[PDB]
């Protein structure tokens, strides 16, 4: 019975990719309508330490209980699993915020990664919030992205391993069957593909009724996505799910939100989207 949101906020490092309006957008996102009146919010690609700190404190009031950013540090977590390392260029970009008390937070970094994700601390963020005396479990993640310069179909095989680490993590956790375990973020798997079928079984997850927009990364309507690759071919990559072997919500749906801000400026060039990805809402109906 949660109202979630998962946005890939597209906060690339302002040191290595200085001109994407990370700080501006952190404000836009904070002043937006979709981040508001939810229970839990999962951010993705909040890599830049500065802008992500602003994003988090723009949200601090409505969602007081927050975790660090996955991969960032080893301090501030109840537990740190996986292949964490302090010799890597970037973190994992994943952070979870909440209206309700967080009574546990583990971070887990994936063993496998190729291309740019190889020099990151990408993995998932387990969370155990407590709403109204009841325990709810929320996992935010962000798997291997399509890297044109790494292996052949290795990105696909790596995602398989990663999603496997998540499902293995949940079974080893002995979480009561009467408690729901959400699993969201940018899974980098286009909806309704042979790989999408594999993803459901690897994540140990049921499918969801979809609402709104049938695209998550859409170069036809997104100013930033249009800029990146105007060539097109919209994809659907953001999901929130629930473990099939745990307490299942009535009618869980992912809704793709297309809300936009007043056009902003980045060195003369104008755009109007909180990120190159659209946020997704989740709720039972």
């Amino acid at each position: 019975d949660l109202k979630l949101v998962s946005h890939n906020v597209y906060m690339l490092s302002t040191v290595l990719y200085p001109n994407w309006g990370q700080y501006k957008r952190a404000d836009l996102i904070g002043q937006s309508s979709y981040i508001k009146n939810n229970d839990v919010v999962i951010f993705n690609e909040a890599f830049d330490n500065g802008a992500s700190d602003k994003l988090l404190s723009n949200v601090k009031k409505e969602y007081p209980y927050q975790t660090p950013v996955l991969g960032r540090s080893q301090s501030g977590w109840d537990k740190t699993e996986g292949s964490y390392s302090s010799t890597v260029a970037e973190d994992g970009g994943v952070a979870i915020v909440s209206k309700y008390p967080i009574k546990e937070k583990i971070q887990h970094v994936f063993k496998s990664g190729c291309g740019f994700d190889n020099d990151s601390n990408k993995g998932f963020v387990y969370t155990k919030i407590e709403k109204n005396g009841k325990n709810v479990h929320v996992i935010g993640t962000h798997t291997q992205s399509e890297d044109s310069r790494c292996g052949a179909g290795h990105d696909r095989k790596i995602r398989a391993e990663q999603m496997k680490e998540i499902s293995d993590f949940v079974k080893k956790k002995n979480i009561p069957k009467d408690e729901t375990v959400y699993i969201g973020g940018d899974l980098n798997v286009n909806k309704g593909t042979p790989e999408f079928k594999d993803m459901l079984k690897n994540l140990n997850v049921n499918d969801v009724l979809y609402a709104g927009h049938n695209s998550t990364w859409d170069p036809q309507s997104n100013s930033i996505a249009k800029y990146n690759y105007p060539n097109g071919k919209p994809e659907h990559l953001d999901y929130i799910f629930t473990d099939k072997d745990h307490k299942q919500p009535k009618q869980l749906v992912n809704e793709v939100v297309t809300e936009k801000p007043k056009p902003w400026d980045v060195d003369g060039y104008v755009y109007n989207d909180f990120s190159d990805h659209y946020p997704i809402k989740a709720y039972s109906k």
